């Protein structure tokens, strides 16, 4: 399954001249390619199937906030957590989301919400949503969380050292999909 | 049996949030003469941070954004006085601030390499005794052997902060899981010799 670390650094770009539902990434020779990096990010929500849990600093990325986009047009509930000053500041593809109905929240502070992870078809949630519709079966989907330093911007996806973890670890992916459930609960709505 | 030696060995995320001083009086009524019940407590989440850190046996490669906590720096000075072998690696705007802890930790002999750039060495990021590093310090050693040690990583959005600046929703994974380790300290090897020094 999934399980790897995902580094963004200064090398990113030197495959630019090869590379000049999105972004679509031609082969290149380079390791370190940016563009490949949110390629995987976007992968993953590609599959998501029932619940995206999205806490998250900052997000002005189109690439991303179109996948999550089509995420909403398959039926996947997606909820988003995120810090007041910034949900929406210039730029913010949170505004967006919220105007197409996905629910914001928010906490009431001084401090930063500076924890930044997507669970993807969380165990915990998952069941939630199959109890909430009333159903027994659902189609098979497994638990990814992606988690790190990276803010879904232009300089986090392609300008700074950053990295972030993708994987479906059972451990870790619950633990992440605890702290949204307790976040959501315990936030403010906007 | 082995096997389940090594996957009894740290593998978790800690979580920095609004609830981690919630217990302040309960540390505050055992001190007058710590446990507490709190899942979320900030002072056992150092704790566990700095636990790692006391276990380091030869290297310590840290990619910080910022570095203002005295008691993590602290924890890295008994390290040096250990013999651990530590490198920082950090942004090149924040290094120069006033509340920094990595001028102090320059000034005891520890390198410090940054890049020369505008955009922001925003990797939070610390392996101990990576497998390449240690056998990298070995080989240029010339040693025959080492000591027993295995390779931690601490990652995530946590910064090491004082006191006075903490309080955010962060968190770090703890893991010694070969892979992720082996992956961040590939990646410290390869910005080490591609920064500058200052
Ligand atoms: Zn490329
Ligand atoms: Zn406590």
């Amino acid at each position: 399954r999934v399980h790897e670390v995902i580094i963004f650094n200064e090398l990113g770009e030197i495959c630019a001249a090869v590379h000049m539902q999105k972004p679509q990434v031609s082969p290149c020779c380079n390791t370190h390619c940016s563009l490949r990096n949110v390629a995987k990010i976007v992968e993953q929500i590609d599959r998501a199937v029932y619940s995206i849990d999205l806490a998250i600093y900052t997000f002005t990325s189109l690439f991303l906030a179109d996948s999550i986009k089509r995420a909403l047009q398959r039926g996947v509930i997606i909820r988003i957590i995120s810090d007041g000053e910034m949900v929406y500041s210039k730029g913010s593809q949170i505004s967006m989301l919220a105007q197409l109905g996905v629910p914001v929240r928010v906490p009431i502070t001084t401090n930063l919400m500076h924890n930044k992870f997507c669970i993807i078809d969380g165990f915990e949630r998952v069941e939630e949503i199959r109890l909430l519709r009333k159903l027994k079966f659902m189609r098979p989907c497994y638990s990814i969380v992606i988690s790190g330093s990276v803010n879904w911007t232009a300089l986090g996806l392609g300008g700074n050292w950053e990295n972030c973890i993708i994987t479906a670890d059972d451990k870790l992916t619950a633990t992440f999909q605890a702290e949204f459930q307790r976040m959501w609960r315990a936030f403010a709505k906007t």
